């Protein structure tokens, strides 16, 4: 509960996936360090949308292989993301890739009428990110470092 990095990471990732899936912006205010969270979500819309467009075939290929139909499938994706994401090197390129693939899957979840799985997917991505890359994120100045890196 006393973990600002986790709270802010979940807020950003949750909002991006939800707005990617529904096409609607969330109007609830951002709690603590609102400006940073706003700018981060703003950066994701530019860079994340970019990754999904530029790498559509690779994302569609991966989604087809994973065959997501339900909550059990979304649960097993987290195991995949740990192996895939956590075993490789650490940088904002791969972090945006992970979150962008998150958003790609979220749109699929809306397509197949499994919207209830989007919040659990966002929490699973947040947990992989902040659990496996804590020390890297803190050293990089967290979401302020993310905003500055993609300016
Ligand atoms: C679970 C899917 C995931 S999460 C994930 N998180 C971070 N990085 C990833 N990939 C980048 C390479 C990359 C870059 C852009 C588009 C595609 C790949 C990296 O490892 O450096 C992946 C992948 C992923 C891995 C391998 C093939 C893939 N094809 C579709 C997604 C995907």
């Amino acid at each position: 509960s006393e973990d600002e990095l986790y709270r802010q990471s979940l807020e950003i990732i949750s909002r991006y996936l939800r707005e990617q899936a529904t096409g609607a912006k969330d109007t609830k205010p951002m709690g603590r360090s609102g400006a940073t969270s706003r700018k981060a979500l703003e950066t994701l819309r530019r860079v994340g949308d970019g990754v999904q467009r530029n790498h559509e075939t690779a994302f569609q290929g991966m989604l087809r292989k994973l065959d997501i139909k339900n909550e059990d499938d979304v649960k097993s994706l987290s195991r995949v993301m740990i192996h895939v994401f956590s075993d490789g090197v650490t940088n904002w390129g791969r972090i945006v890739t992970l979150i962008s693939f998150g958003a790609f899957v979220a749109k699929h979840l809306k397509t197949i009428n499994q919207e209830s799985c989007i919040e659990p997917l966002a929490e699973s991505i947040t947990d992989v990110l902040v659990r496996t890359k804590r020390d890297w994120l803190v050293k990089q100045r967290g979401w302020d470092g993310f905003v500055e890196f993609f300016h």
